[PDB]
């Protein structure tokens, strides 16, 4: 709120996020005058380029942004040898629980119930366990299995959280070389064919996987990779080794297109392919 | 020979099995039973091998690759793919007619007092075309594929979650019915599966829908406006739009002997039982 380095208001902006996808937050003006005579050109040009968006796109459709992107790493998965699975949405109590997702937890607060048993899955690991240990008992070798779609928040509506989103998790069970370089090169694969080929590993706390490898871009987490615990395979003493890896694919796809919300690129009634449809 | 396998034998094969076993025919229950006992093994033992073949050649998914194969088939029809929440509103079912007094509100998913999981695609849609005709004066051509979501009866072709393709062609160029039936043409051929009945049949929801119908089966129901439900959606010109069960598809081009096989699940893999 500023009155000498006159920015654009937080209301300006929100109303410049609507419908543009450029940078605004760091315009800087001489007075109030300039700064709502600049915001008006703006607001004119966040506006038009969104109509021609929107327009170009139901002339010249294409598979769906998230769609693509889902297949691009799917086919560079698959090439490295991993078999793409798809588990139900639904999930029991008695699997919540096992991931240590108890009565007591932050992350049971964010659960969406269905009956007293079931609630939709707030995370893909739990089924994915389920389907690569399953698998092992039909070969000697190693288990590498994918899995991309939608988990369930209830979230505090801040800055890159849905309440639904898509993500895409990998595991790899079984024999190990160096675990921590396998898993790096894993991130790779992804984040090339993702077309994010820069950003960083930070360790991340996590009350789910104790310690986690977070990818970050800017700051902005995009995944998080851990060397698999055992608390999820409670009925065994003893574990097969394994890791994997979780991205935000609405994450992923909002910062290679320079979106400027997380809502535009995902499912929506309101935006398409990050454009406002209304 | 009228002896035939029993529903529990039936089940029993089925279960790691993709053979056609309700056919066999006996002479009495000892042959029935031999028999029985002859199939559940080699359907075991074919299982196991499948599973092995799979993990020694990974593929994608065998439901993601029909999703791509038909929706690549509906871009190159001009088709814009789109993706909607899996949360509907109350408000958007009741503009479907399925209202607190119907019997079809039982079968909806709650989630809380005024949000549900859908059962149905065309409520998001009917709220896409819409603004999408906001914005150009052609046929507004879209479509959807995602999980639905059912309480149902037995899984007799009924799984709870399922994953529908919807299409809809809003102010076509041409009669809307004879669009629909070329869009179906196109999906069907898509998926590989190119034999198929068109059947006029009823709808609690509709009221009157045409079907599209493989040996009987029911695998996508079709509609065509101006209809009684686009005054509540804002819609005021013509429209087809069909709805298909991707498994039930899959299912049907594969000869799995279920429906809970092609789909997501925890204990079949492509057709195979894991566990
Ligand atoms: N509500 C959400 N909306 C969008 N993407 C999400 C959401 N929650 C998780 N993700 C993504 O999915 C991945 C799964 O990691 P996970 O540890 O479960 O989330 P997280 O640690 O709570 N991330 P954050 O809530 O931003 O701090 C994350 O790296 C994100 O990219
Ligand atoms: N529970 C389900 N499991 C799998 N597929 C389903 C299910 N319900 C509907 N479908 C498929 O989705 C398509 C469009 O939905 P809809 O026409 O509303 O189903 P429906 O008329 O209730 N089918 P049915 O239960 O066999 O009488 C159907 O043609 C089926 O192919
Ligand atoms: O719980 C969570 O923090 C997420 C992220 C995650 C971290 C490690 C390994 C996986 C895996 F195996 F599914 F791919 C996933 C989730 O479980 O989806
Ligand atoms: O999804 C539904 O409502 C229907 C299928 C359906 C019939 C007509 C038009 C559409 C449309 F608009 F989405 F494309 C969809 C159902 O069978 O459940
Ligand atoms: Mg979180
Ligand atoms: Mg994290
Ligand atoms: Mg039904
Ligand atoms: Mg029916
Ligand atoms: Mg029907």
């Amino acid at each position: 709120g500023s009155h000498m380095t006159v920015k654009y208001t937080d209301a300006q902006i929100q109303r410049l996020r609507e419908y543009g996808n450029g940078t605004y937050e760091q315009k800087v003006f001489e007075d109030l005058a300039s700064r709502d005579a600049a915001f008006s050109k703006e607001m004119s040009v966040a506006s038009t380029d969104n109509e021609k968006k929107i327009k170009g796109m139901i002339a010249n459709p294409s598979r769906h942004g998230l769609t693509q992107l889902m297949n691009d790493i799917a086919d560079a998965l698959v090439a490295e040898g991993f078999i793409e699975v798809r588990t139900p949405i639904f999930i029991s109590k008695d699997a919540l629980a096992r991931m240590t997702i108890t009565e007591d937890k932050p992350l049971f607060k964010q659960v969406f119930w269905i009956d007293e048993k079931r609630a939709l899955r707030p995370m893909l690991a739990p089924n994915l366990y389920s389907v690569m240990r399953d698998l092992r008992d039909h070969t000697d070798g190693p288990v590498k299995i994918f899995e991309m779609g939608s988990c369930f928040r209830k979230e505090s509506h801040s800055g890159m959280h849905l309440e639904e989103f898509t993500m895409l998790a990998l595991a790899d069970m079984g024999p190990r070389g160096d675990a921590t370089e396998v898993l790096k090169n894993y991130i790779s694969v992804v984040m090339k064919a993702a077309g994010l080929p820069d950003y960083d590993l930070v360790q991340e706390e996590s009350d789910v996987y104790k310690e986690t490898i977070d990818v970050e871009i800017n700051g902005q987490e995009v995944c998080s990779a851990a060397v698999g615990p055992h608390y999820l395979d409670a009925a065994h003493d003893v574990h097969e080794p394994w890791s994997g890896a979780g991205f935000g694919l609405e994450r992923l796809l909002t910062i290679r297109e320079k979106y400027s919300t997380v809502k535009k690129g995902g499912a929506s009634i309101s935006y398409l392919n990050g454009a406002k449809i209304n």
